[PDB]
């Protein structure tokens, strides 16, 4: 079924999302610790009324729940020097989602699904292993759980349109 | 002149209540380092990035804001660290006179007055005692200054929800 | 009450430059003690093993004496912080961070150099001694409660 | 192609580390260019008077000779930027700047060392002629190549 924005509104791709915690305000590109400057982790902001660096997802126009999409930070200015897709650092222990993934490659794979009661929450999985959280440098960066796909520790996400 | 400053949806401007500061001519205004020999106090850069709203501020008054009015200009943020104040202020000793952070916002020396800008409604300039806040190139983009005196910076208040 | 030696064995001076060099990476350095304190600045062991350290001079509220009241002031040309470059003890904080921004002529500024264990040239800064904590940058320089003192050196910069 | 000269007068060697200092503040250390290039970094001229520098190895594709291709490579224990520490030219740049990340086995890489103007033991970087000199930047004079910065090795202890 079609992933749904904050307004209730079908996910479209091609089109900037702040990906906004469903749990401080939104998610944003910072180094994951003082080891590592590119390519850059993905952390929730303190800072309240930050809406988060905005994303664009794209498809290998609806963007649908249980399917492979990509998802790519949208900025002006990118300092390091690899791509703005979001995919898995496996050379870390934690296992930090990083940027810097191919948009067209599997590496850069998640699936969008549901999580718990409330609706226009999701969840993010990779083929079931489901995107948490862990302590970093800046505050909370986005891991890959070990997980048989439960909401546990799974970092619950809502898509807010960028007006 | 004494009318109530508005918001972006023509509300009048309340103090203790959060709003973006918000160009009215990029994103908002926020909090940065003014140039590489000045760390702590910050100045007020606009940020380049298109869809920042700014780091929210509150006014002060020494529960409406109004025009042509004394007020204080303080911003909210869960952390800070300079071992200073987060309310703006003119830097004395610059040759730029950057505005900064770090006044006291019961002290004179943080006080500014908003007042009409030129072109549309809920359009609005900060002014010191006439000296108008306007803007320079700095390190991290244009940062406010007070100018001599066209050149001010004009602003809008966009409620924070 | 004897005087403090530098690594050459020679007699220290104050108003005179010395790099501060771990005794047990590099020397010691200004970095911020955490992300949620900018300035003033804590003092961390650099762990890049061939630099020497940010130099001091030493002053007495020419010999600069073990067990003797000294002012420790880091010498740099720039200084972003709107603070002095004095060695100072963080009260507020529960670590108790040796920072920058003390006053040289007032006693919040004052500690002990001191013998420190077996080797010569060896000391400590103090009864109260001063030992290292992890933090961001490495670690840094904190006062110690009531075996745990940072032990150094003073290497003088030519 | 006569030997190269550390401070001390004595022939540099591969696999041995220097400080390149400025034969004309501190040594030469990795710096980011400007605040749109975080990796790779450029090399500049610390303004701190007793820092030494960021010490390199050079290596060629013992002995260390003028007019000789080479590749000079920080030596450091940590490296935050996911590319190498050996020098190379930034082509994609306008100011073509000196930036780390390049292959040290790669033509990319290849400097020459020059004797520059009066002095003993002072050289230049040559290009193959073009020769490294220095821009204004962001945290002070980096490295660029012309279309020269006189510099000294010296022997790290
Ligand atoms: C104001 C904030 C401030 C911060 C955050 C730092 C941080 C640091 N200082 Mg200090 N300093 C700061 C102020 C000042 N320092 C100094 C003088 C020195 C000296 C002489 C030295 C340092 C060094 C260091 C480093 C110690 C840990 C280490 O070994 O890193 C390991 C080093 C790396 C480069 C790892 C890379 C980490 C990477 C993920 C990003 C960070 C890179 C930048 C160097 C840090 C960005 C902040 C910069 C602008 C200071 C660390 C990068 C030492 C050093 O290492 O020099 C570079 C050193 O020798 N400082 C002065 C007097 C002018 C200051 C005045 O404000
Ligand atoms: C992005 C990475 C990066 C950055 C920004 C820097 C920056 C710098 N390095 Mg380098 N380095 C960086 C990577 C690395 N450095 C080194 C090794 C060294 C050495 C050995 C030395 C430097 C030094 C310097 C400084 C040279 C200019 C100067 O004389 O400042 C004057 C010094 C100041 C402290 C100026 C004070 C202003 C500053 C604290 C204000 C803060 C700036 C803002 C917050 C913006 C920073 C955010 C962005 C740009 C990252 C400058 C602070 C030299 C130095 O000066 O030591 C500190 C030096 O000796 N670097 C390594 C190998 C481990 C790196 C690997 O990644
Ligand atoms: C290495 C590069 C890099 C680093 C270190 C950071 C770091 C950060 N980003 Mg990111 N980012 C970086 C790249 C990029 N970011 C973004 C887009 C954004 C957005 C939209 C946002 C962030 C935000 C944040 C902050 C999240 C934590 C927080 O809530 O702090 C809150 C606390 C403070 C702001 C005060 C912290 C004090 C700080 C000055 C201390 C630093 C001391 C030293 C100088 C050490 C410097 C670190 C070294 C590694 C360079 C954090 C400061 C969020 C934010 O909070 O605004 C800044 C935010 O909304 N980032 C883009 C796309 C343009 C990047 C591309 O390179
Ligand atoms: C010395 C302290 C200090 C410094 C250097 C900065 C620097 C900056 N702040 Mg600020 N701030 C600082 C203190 C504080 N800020 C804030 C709150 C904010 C907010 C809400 C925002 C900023 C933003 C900005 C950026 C404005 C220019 C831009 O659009 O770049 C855009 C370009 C990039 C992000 C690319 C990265 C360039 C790279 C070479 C440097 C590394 C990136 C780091 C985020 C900067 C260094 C880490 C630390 C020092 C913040 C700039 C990176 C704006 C921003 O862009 O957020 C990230 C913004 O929305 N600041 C607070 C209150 C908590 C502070 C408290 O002290």
């Amino acid at each position: 079924e079609p992933v749904k924005d904050t307004n209730g509104n079908p996910l479209k791709i091609e089109t900037r999302y702040f990906i906004q915690p469903a749990s401080g305000g939104g998610l944003v590109p910072a180094n994951v610790d003082l080891s590592h400057l590119c390519p850059l982790g993905i952390v929730r902001t303190s800072l309240p009324y930050q809406p988060g660096l905005p994303v664009t997802i794209s498809t290998p126009n609806d963007v649908l729940t249980n399917t492979n999409i990509a998802i790519t930070f949208d900025a002006p200015i990118w300092p390091c020097p690899s791509s703005k897709t979001w995919t898995v650092d496996s050379s870390s222990e934690e296992k930090y989602i990083i940027t810097g993934g191919d948009p067209k490659s599997g590496e850069s794979f998640f699936r969008i699904e549901k999580y718990g009661n409330g609706k226009n929450t999701y969840k993010l999985v990779r083929y079931g292993k489901s995107v948490g959280s862990t302590k970093s440098l800046w505050g909370p960066a986005l891991v890959l759980n070990d997980d048989d796909d439960s909401d546990e520790n799974a970092f619950p996400i809502k898509f807010r349109e960028v007006d």
